[PDB]
């Protein structure tokens, strides 16, 4: 009797609806917005002629001028503006070209004035400029992930703060594990990683307000938000001629600091030939340490703690502490304070609040009743809210300086801990940052530490936009990734620890640290992992023996480690897939990769021969390798004849990485790879990228649609073990054509992976544009987030492998394979006593070692070798490769 | 170097420095709030004179003028206003009493207007009118719960629907165990149960937004919201002249109904005298299905759903649905939709928008950008967000009435379920209301439902805000506890199944219900809650649609015989003595009533007992939070470890530590079953019965009388015999150097409403509490004790350490009533009753209304205990509390039910004179009126007569009456 449209529907689009009825009519351009103007969906309203895809109706309709203007035609009948001349027209249905009053004519220039940029861009750095205004493609394409620097001290893995900032400043910010500094809110929308409150402040003159950083009012006339390596900053101008700048990062770790530290500079400039006396309030709430108990009883977690107040020597007011009754709680204290300079003169704040009710009061968190005059009342109860006052004048011209100091201090690094402790490490902290020059000089240490970290590899190619990316933003992610794993982001923010399969991404970062003679912590992390074999840790290790793959990647460790160092001296992968021939690739590779470590400190030389001949006779199912080899009862999954697809038009299920990870232990013959290429390409191969499996039936044997995840999607990290394997075999196979087919679809995945390339088409694409996000979903082509992915350490590894560089036993094996538009490409590349200065030329096409002509030059003489060996001479050398 | 001040720690209060300052110089009177103008907190800025505790200088401070009036005193020096004449003076600590500007003197007088009616007042009926735009005493104090009615339809227990509603309407909607209608909201503050768009909407006119019912701004001039029973109404009145009423209630269930259906009513009047084109914008979040991926992985509970539209018959937008992928959240399917009235037109809403994104653009959830012009999208991901939008003209005079119906189908109503069956219900349910009359209908069918089922027991006395509050309130917090135990209010949001030991809650609502025609229904639950018993006598420790955890709490099997008892002998139904309920042990088995309550006797008795006669205490009892004894087991590992040794009748081989408690519960057990045996025509099982209490009383008076008090944990574990107990004199686990041991109110408690202590136990006992337990703010549940290696978790007054907890001090309340009724020493019986009626005025929710902003609580609902530093009643508002506050009450008005009828013995208050209350029973009624001089009187002691219908019987009990006729019962105290 009722009927159900649900959002996925073979049914028409409003811009479809557009074309059939102003195809003809009107010239529509290659892109154009509209939305349908009744919930029958009979009519639209539109905009013809975009630069791009674009949500431009959506932000048309908060501009209250043209949505009255639009009542006089919709709902009941169809519409498209249309810009004629620099004068804007209204296009009915029936024929007339109306010429719009000068009010809409307004809007409509001025919202269709900058389309091409709405989503930000990139300087040449790699840095995204975003605009606080314009909408965003997704809940990741704003964000920026901070990270803190415990490289010699007490357990770097365990210790690192860690913090996720969007173009609003908000969010999260957390010291070991999962402690909370600054509250993490877990409700409906990804968008919400914080309490709103964190790290946002206001300013007021006279009484009134006239600033809220979370809120761009009529007052704002520019505002916009810098991403960048490992800082934020945000910019605003006001009407009254304010210059405002929030800069957040956090501080590196000193002698005797808090073991996490958060720091926001605001600087306030008055642009006016007047002075101003104004006033700051800045405002936060502290994370619970019972996290459990905001599910259980938040009355809980309210009662166990108490707002407390700080006092330097000279008994003034610094800023505010939660203090907790549980001894389980006590083993971290948190702080926030405020500095207020102006000039010579440092200050501190005159009043505080520390009841949300209290401070919002009537109104709301945009717009308080009690934020000019705070009523200095300490709470008896959590939860940690607080609001920090402090009045200042600032002189025509002058600027003054706010530095805020949120932070956490912790029993994991002190023996015998107390709150005591942090009273000493505060005072360290406040002491170091006197100086108003000390926190500009932090900040270019931190930023100097990035610039110089990623000079391992440097690709000097000419698009600024990938080498940035590449140099920069990439090599960061993977710094982020080998401390944080998967553990910390804008959506991932519930308990999952360090992962043991997350070694995967010391393989990226391990030729970065050892680069910057942290040689010793890379054996740290590895001793880490080679203690627990066990699923998880942090401090102590959860779900113990859970998953089959675990203990043999950290062969791959090892392995790799060795091979670089010649240092000796130091002796299922699927989530959803409950039901391992893939575990038979990384076990085969792992006992190979020991082979070839002993010889370097016959047994394993042996095995390995033994090792692959039990699969390629068992495994190998006519058309590809299996999957999950079932001797259980239905002989096997993922070949030809399973009897297990849910495809009418596919015979079998078909997984990627049953290709990719024979192809990465040297087991496939080339005969079975030019097999599974052709298997790849018909089925697992689709417009937006190589997907981790065709359709399957597994109720004989889901939670997501189609396209999203596991249903279908373009894994990325999956895609990018399969273009490692790609690239192995096109360097390798006897087959030219077949290698030049392999690297077409290596760079082909390449180009759906690069974060930047996201900017191109960004409402359709989204992701985000300076780090790589889970998957690509199949029927929109959406980056979905995390943000934390595999991805990006295989992304590293892939540009690398196809940029001709490989460690083995004698050095490096160099065997680059450019794309075939490609004529040029220079690296600079570091070893830990030497550096590589590498440049190849070819003629435009497909070129490899292993079939075309060459000639390979260092410093001059000419070897026919492939190998260059590792010198130790201490000066760069010059690789010369010439393609004829 | 760096110092430490905590709330606690500091010295002295704003108040208290106030005093300091002006005390001498200026009259402040018995209240007065202020403000520290410093972090420092050397000065202070006041009030003098208010008629009760409020945060006076907090509102002044949203004033700009007195703000900025104070910047030319404060922060340097110290100040207080003060009310002399009609015109305000500021008063400096440098002598001068300076006239304040006349802006500043208009704010002065607007604020100090009404500070007496800040938290609210009660009308007549007992409702709580409250004014949007004045601060809140606590969380819970502006809150109401609303419940649906499944009485005679499948699973009541399970299914009946429940929401929570505070003054402006916000707050979140659940169907059966914890499945959400609209968003529930996990985060840091109590104040917030929903997300914020639930229940909310926005009005329009000629492209401008000009109303939020959330945001109470300069265009409101009115704003109040009236908490009643089973409704809230909230009404405005704007400048622009619409008088605005949101009427939200839940529907009772129909045929053919929806599991759960919430409604809310939206009146828009035009009091000007052109008419107005509006639209209206009604917003709210479902809850999702993925409860736990909220914490774990909140990107899943996005991609696992999308939304969907409706649409009915003639191809008409009616709403909105969120669609499942997986087939675990398919099994519910939730619907909102929008009926616009405007007079003989009904309509739907023209548009719609789905995230919430789009919806709030560039603003702000109280000024959204994308609010006027919803742009009808449906999301292809969570969360279910949802607006749904429609226009309307209202002439001059006329009223526009919206009626919304956010709700949810489920499979554990429908057999073979699908989203098909929501559709087909939808239809019902739109049916049924498309007259608009319909729907006021059904509010006075809910409204009558409750002032009928309140007609049980109620008090005519003078004091109105008391008989309403008992008559109305009270009996309706116990009919909502019966259904949701202590599951879902304001802060109780996480999963709580329906615990065993809420069966407590049975014993108040049984007579209500039964009173009503719906003995079927208290039939109906206690064989749920019997089901969960043994073959031995053990039982499960909680459920919802499965029971868990057998034998693991001690207490939890002991409660049930107080059911049946309570209900045997109120309605003689021996009947239900001879049924076969489904065991929770094996197969598909069942076992007689009389076997079920003789194997639970026979348990606690024979079976898991220690040394001294008493019963084990397994893991724990009824407190939760008394974890000693290592290496508990349970029920059915001494199943297996009780046939180990043997290889009915002999004893569990342990040595565990007895808990006193329950060998008090036990003994009572033990008693009932004895009444109900004779009453099933049975002299054998009587006197089975009537042997075994004289052994199972001698065993505890003996041993666990430990000479000053009743002990609590009786130890018997250790070898070398260190500790003896835990709970009397020489226990040796105080930590207080002025008290010699714990003393638990619990362990007296029980020993009188079992009858096992005698009366110089009773006055011993007594004279304990007194010196310890009982403090101004009620009796404490323990004295200090250290019983180390776990440590405390709650501050000093919070909780477990050292709290007024009310369900045990009404539990202390009920052995006091019994106690003064029974024992000889009428001095004694005096000052128990002086305790009783003392701790009740600290319990009964309306005199929260009495300085509120101390004691906060709720005014209607009784809150779980009071913080003994401040006195704050501290949620949340489910509570055993009412449930035992509603005994004891009926207890000292004198009824008592007993095996020849009602013992009726009145301890009335030492100011009443007058007390009068009508009754009800199955066959007839009652009109109970007691007069007596000032003074304590009880029959026990003082000279009276007795009168029934005229006649004077001698005999104090009244027999329980079949004739269909209104008795007159009276008592004069000579
Ligand atoms: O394997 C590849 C890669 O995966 C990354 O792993 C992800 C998976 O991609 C993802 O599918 C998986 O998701 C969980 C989800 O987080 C849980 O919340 C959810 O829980 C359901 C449960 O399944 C139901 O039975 C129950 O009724 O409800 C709950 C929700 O309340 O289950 C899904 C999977 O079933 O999450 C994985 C991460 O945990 C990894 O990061 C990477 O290491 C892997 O290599
Ligand atoms: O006994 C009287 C009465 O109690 C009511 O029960 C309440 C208790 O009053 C209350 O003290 C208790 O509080 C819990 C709290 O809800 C849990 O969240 C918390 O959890 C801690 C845990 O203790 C730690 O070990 C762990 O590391 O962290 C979590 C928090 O993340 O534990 C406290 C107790 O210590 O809650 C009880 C409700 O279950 C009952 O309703 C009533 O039946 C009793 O009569």
């Amino acid at each position: 009797m009722i009927t159900k449209v649900t959002a996925r529907n073979n049914k028409i689009t409003p811009v479809e609806l557009l074309n059939q009825k102003f195809g003809n009519k009107i010239n529509l351009g290659n892109f154009a917005d509209a939305v349908f103007t009744d919930a029958a969906f009979k009519n639209v309203a539109g905009i013809a002629n975009l630069p791009m895809k674009a949500p431009v109706m959506q932000v048309l309709m908060e501009n209250c001028i043209v949505s009255k203007y639009l009542k006089q035609f919709v709902p009941d009948r169809s519409v498209c503006f249309v810009e004629e001349g620099q004068k804007f027209y209204i296009v009915l249905e029936d024929g007339q070209k109306i010429e719009v009053p000068e009010d809409v004519n307004k809007a409509l220039k001025a919202t269709v004035s900058d389309v091409k940029h709405w989503a930000g861009y990139l300087t040449e750095d790699g840095e995204h400029v975003i605009d606080l205004l314009k909408p965003a493609p997704g809940p990741h394409f704003y964000v920026n992930l901070l990270i803190g620097n415990r490289l010699g001290f007490k357990r770097t893995l365990q210790t690192t703060p860690k913090s996720v900032v969007d173009r609003f400043g908000r969010g999260s910010f957390r010291s070991h594990a999962a402690t909370q500094v600054l509250a993490t809110r877990f409700d409906m929308r990804q968008e919400e990683n914080g309490f709103p409150a964190n790290r946002q402040f206001y300013l007021y003159e006279d009484g009134k307000q006239i600033f809220y950083s979370a809120l761009i009012d009529d007052n704002i006339v520019e505002a916009t938000c810098k991403h960048s390596c490992n800082r934020t900053v945000i910019k605003y101008k006001t009407a009254c001629n304010l210059e405002i700048t929030r800069t957040i990062f956090l501080v590196p770790h000193k002698k005797g600091f808090p073991l996490a530290t958060e720091l926001q500079r605001i600087e306030i400039k008055n642009a006016s030939d007047k002075a101003r006396n104004l006033s700051i309030t800045y405002t936060g709430m502290f994370g619970t340490g019972a996290v459990h108990a905001i599910f259980e009883d938040v009355t809980y977690t309210n009662v166990i703690m108490q707002s407390a107040a700080l006092y330097n020597d000279k008994g003034e007011f610094i800023g505010i502490t939660p203090d907790y009754y549980p001894e389980e709680f006590k083993q971290d204290t948190r702080f926030v304070t405020m500095i207020v300079r102006n000039g010579d003169e440092k200050s501190f704040p005159q009043s505080f609040c520390t009841d949300y009710n209290d401070f919002v009061g009537t109104g709301t968190l945009e717009h308080p009743a009690g934020g000019c005059n705070l009523n200095n009342k300490l709470n008896r109860k959590g939860p940690g809210f607080f609001a920090l006052g402090a009045p200042f004048t600032v002189e025509p011209g002058k600027t003054v300086i706010i530095d805020t100091f949120t932070g956490l201090s912790s029993s994991k690094d002190n023996e015998n801990y107390s709150d005591a402790v942090m009273l000493r490490e505060l005072d360290n902290l406040l002491r170091y940052f006197e100086k108003s020059e000390s926190v500009e000089e932090t900040l270019n240490e931190i930023i100097n530490f990035h610039e110089n970290y990623g000079k391992y590899f440097q690709f000097n190619t000419g698009n600024k936009l990938f080498d940035s990316g590449f140099n920069r933003n990439l090599a960061f992610q993977v710094l982020y990734q080998t401390f944080m794993s998967r553990s910390f982001g804008q959506t991932q923010k519930g308990y999952r620890e360090i992962g043991f399969r997350e070694i995967q991404d010391l393989f990226a970062s391990m030729y970065y640290f050892i680069n910057i003679g942290y040689q010793d912590f890379v054996k740290e992390l590895l001793f880490e992992w080679t203690a627990n074999a066990n699923h998880n840790f942090y401090w102590v290790g959860k779900q113990p023996g859970l998953y089959s793959d675990d203990s043999l990647w950290l062969l791959q460790a090892y392995y790799r480690y060795i091979i670089y160092t010649k240092d000796t001296s130091v002796l299922d992968w699927n989530d959803c897939l409950k039901i391992s021939v893939m575990n038979a690739f990384l076990l085969k590779l792992a006992i190979d990769h020991l082979a070839e470590i002993a010889t370097l400190d016959q047994q394993m030389s042996e095995l390995s021969k033994e090792v692959t001949d039990r699969i390629q006779k068992h495994a190998w199912k006519e058309n590809f390798f299996a999957r999950v080899l079932i001797n259980r009862y239905y002989t096997y999954l993922g070949a030809k004849g399973d009897k297990l697809s849910a495809d009418p038009n596919i015979d079998g299920v078909y997984f990627l990485n049953s290709f990719a990870w024979s192809v990465l232990s040297d087991v496939a013959t080339d005969e079975q790879i030019a097999i599974m290429v052709d298997v790849i390409k018909k089925h697992l191969l689709t417009p937006y990228g190589l997907r981790l499996v065709t359709p399957a039936d597994l109720n004989k044997i889901g939670h997501y649609f189609f396209g999203d995840r596991e249903n279908g999607a373009v894994f990325k990290h999956a895609s990018m073990m399969a273009v490692a394997a790609l690239i192995k075999a096109a360097k390798k196979v006897k087959d030219n054509e077949l290698a030049k087919e392999m690297a077409r679809i290596a760079y082909f995945m390449i180009d759906l992976v690069l974060p930047y390339k996201n900017l191109e088409n960004p409402f359709q694409v989204a992701g985000n544009p300076r780090i790589c996000t889970q998957y690509i979903n199949t029927d929109t082509g959406e980056n979905i987030g995390p943000l934390l992915s595999g991805t990006a350490t295989w992304l590293n590894l892939n540009l690398i492998s196809l940029a001709g560089i490989e460690y083995t036993r004698d050095g490096i094996s160099f065997n680059p394979i450019l794309r075939e538009e490609e004529t040029q490409l220079n690296f600079t590349l570091k070893a830990p006593k030497c550096s590589y200065k590498f440049s190849i030329t070819k003629p435009v096409g497909f070129a490899r070692m292993e079939s075309s002509e060459y000639e390979l030059f260092v410093d001059g003489q000419k070897i026919d070798n492939t190998v260059i060996p590792m010198y130790t001479d201490e000066k760069e050398h010059i690789v010369t490769l010439k393609f004829k």
